[PDB]
């Protein structure tokens, strides 16, 4: 139909532009910005590469295919095009994969989030994983191990005006395991287990960094009390010079309002011991302390952080229900309180943390846990872009007869639209936000 061509024609022109401009985006932000200039920053650049080749090299050329009916670009291009698709494809799962085993490396190391690459390791890693990419997807082809022997197969070889990729049932298994399936497997087992890493190694340290927060220059909380670090009270004295003496006593340098983050730490280490000291030097707290496990403590000394070792002493009836072991009842009570009704968001953070006696409710806050999570819906997203084509893609070799060639189209239409999405996904960290408004001067 006319109707449908144009209409068609204008949706993969709007595809077209939105792969290579958002991927120039992300490239030009990660080379001028220092702050981006990281090992996994690297590794999205090598993404960012593919999904750029994707868009100029192979993405126009399918458009021209469907609308046209017919290849108009010779033999000798059709098959140089098949290349660089099933290596744009092969060399994105290849470095998901590689992603997925160097943040597993980062959470079982006392580095916690920083990689043991060098940035000079991590470029030969990528360049490693183009090579080996570039020989299992250009050699094969070339050499034409892929093809087919039945006649509606051999006719489309020699004809310049067919491109329909046939290939011999060996091929299609052997290529969609080795490029596809191979490194799928490992990443979703590999990346699972860094999100149990994260979630089972959350302490009070960074449990209180979520709750407080962290700021280098005095500010005024709820209680209009000034504050500095990781919830630092200075003074309940509505005056900045005398809360701006209370710094300068407690560091032992004129301070003039701020702190180094080296200098916060140090004042927040001191603040959880004289919490803990405060719990076990009470009769009211410690028998508490002593029936409640490593993460429920964590939860009361939370509140003694906040509150104060004689204010979390006042709460008598869900101190003798934690006692008890009984934690809805504990919650009810504890729901039931001024603490929470000034506070809410921490307080059922805290009241969540003494119902389950896990880290749930602290899941995903920190900024390397949320920067954990976009590296998993990058990962998430692909797969799902991907997985219909390349099941179908089997399917395929066990019945012929079983999916018509429009749905094998359209499926892979799904895997070519997958290569505008993750600059988007990006956005979700305030880095990228920053050198993105910058870029686009806004
Ligand atoms: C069929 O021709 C097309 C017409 C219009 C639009 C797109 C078209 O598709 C062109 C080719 N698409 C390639 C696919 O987009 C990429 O498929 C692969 C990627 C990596 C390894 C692979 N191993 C395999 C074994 C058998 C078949 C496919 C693959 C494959
Ligand atoms: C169709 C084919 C020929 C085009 C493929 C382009 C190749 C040459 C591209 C794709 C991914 C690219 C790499 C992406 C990441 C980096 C990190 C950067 O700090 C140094 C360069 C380096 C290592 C790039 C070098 C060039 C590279 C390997
Ligand atoms: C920029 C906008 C592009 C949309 C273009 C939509 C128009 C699509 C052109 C259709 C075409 O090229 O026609 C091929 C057909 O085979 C001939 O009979
Ligand atoms: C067309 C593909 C072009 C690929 C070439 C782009 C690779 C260069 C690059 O993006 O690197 C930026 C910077 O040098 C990193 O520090
Ligand atoms: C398509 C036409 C090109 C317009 C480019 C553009 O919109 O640039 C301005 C940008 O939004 C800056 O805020
Ligand atoms: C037709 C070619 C299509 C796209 C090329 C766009 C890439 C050029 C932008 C690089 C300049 C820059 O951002 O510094
Ligand atoms: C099968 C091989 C799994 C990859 C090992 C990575 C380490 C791990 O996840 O325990
Ligand atoms: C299940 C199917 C696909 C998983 C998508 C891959 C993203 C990793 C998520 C890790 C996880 O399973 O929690
Ligand atoms: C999801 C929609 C994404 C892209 C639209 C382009 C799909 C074109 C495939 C048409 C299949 C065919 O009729 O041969």
């Amino acid at each position: 139909d006319e109707v449908w061509v144009v209409g068609m024609g204008i949706v993969m022109s709007l595809i077209v532009l939105a792969i290579v401009f958002g991927n120039v985006l992300v490239i030009t932000a990660i080379a001028k910005f220092e702050r981006l200039q990281t090992v996994t920053n690297y590794f999205i650049t090598s993404l960012a590469c593919a999904d750029l080749v994707m868009g100029l090299a192979v993405v126009p050329f399918g458009a021209a295919h469907i609308l046209m009916k017919m290849w108009t670009f010779g033999n000798f291009w059709c098959e140089f095009w098949t290349s660089i698709d099933v290596l744009c494809v092969t060399a994105s799962i290849w470095t998901l994969c590689v992603i997925a085993v160097d943040r597993y490396f980062a959470i079982t190391s006392p580095f916690k989030y920083q990689s043991l690459l060098t940035k000079n390791k991590a470029r030969v890693i990528i360049l490693m994983v183009w090579i080996v990419s570039g020989l299992t997807s250009f050699l094969p082809i070339q050499m034409h191990w892929y093809r087919a022997t039945h006649q509606e197969a051999i006719n489309c070889y020699a004809e310049e005006t067919c491109c329909d990729f046939f290939t011999n049932q060996a091929y299609a298994i052997a290529s969609s395991i080795v490029s596809f399936y191979v490194p799928l497997v490992i990443m979703v087992f590999v990346y699972s287990r860094v999100f149990q890493e994260a979630k089972r190694q959350l302490n009070i340290f960074e449990m209180l960094r979520i709750d407080e927060g962290l700021r280098l220059k005095i500010y005024k909380d709820t209680e209009g009390y000034y504050t500095i670090g990781i919830g630092h009270l200075l003074t309940k004295s509505p005056s900045l010079n005398a809360a701006k003496s209370e710094l300068d006593k407690a560091i032992g340098r004129n301070t003039n309002g701020v702190i180094t983050k080296d200098e916060a730490e140090k004042l927040f280490n001191q603040d959880v011991d004289a919490a803990v000291r405060g719990i076990l030097r009470n009769a009211k707290l410690k028998p508490v302390y002593d029936s409640l496990d490593a993460v429920r403590r964590a939860a009361l000394i939370n509140m003694v952080f906040q509150m104060g070792e004689t204010g979390v002493a006042g709460f008598t009836n869900s101190l003798r229900m934690l006692q008890q072991k009984r934690w809805d009842e504990a919650a009810v009570n504890l729901a039931k309180s001024r603490w929470y009704n000034q506070t809410p968001n921490r307080a059922k953070r805290v009241i969540t943390t003494f119902r389950t006696g896990t880290w749930d409710a602290y899941k995903f806050c920190l900024k390397e846990h949320k920067a954990l999570k976009t590296l998993g819906i990058i990962m998430g997203t692909f797969t799902l872009c991907w997985l219909p084509f390349f099941i179908v893609n089997i399917v395929h070799v066990i019945q012929d007869n079983l999916i018509r060639k429009e749905v094998y189209i359209l499926l892979n239409w799904i895997g070519y639209v997958n290569s505008g999405f993750n600059p988007l996904i990006y956005c979700r960290s305030p880095d990228f936000r920053i050198a993105f408004q910058e870029l686009l001067c806004l």
